[PDB]
């Protein structure tokens, strides 16, 4: 399966839903390097690996 979602300039996490709707919440892999910038940019998540694109 797969999942979309966003990024928040404030929390750089994707707040996309899991299970049937689940609310889910988990910061990108992006430490000092781009940890969003601009509010809902662009998100991503497959579960090949929990592999957590980031905008």
């Amino acid at each position: 399966a797969k999942y979309t979602g966003k990024c928040t300039k404030s929390k750089n996490e994707c707040k996309y839903k899991n299970d049937a709707g689940k609310d889910t919440f988990i910061k990108c892999p992006k430490f000092d390097n781009k940890k969003c910038t601009k509010d809902n940019n662009k998100c991503t998540v497959d579960t090949y690996n929990n592999a957590v694109d980031c905008d």
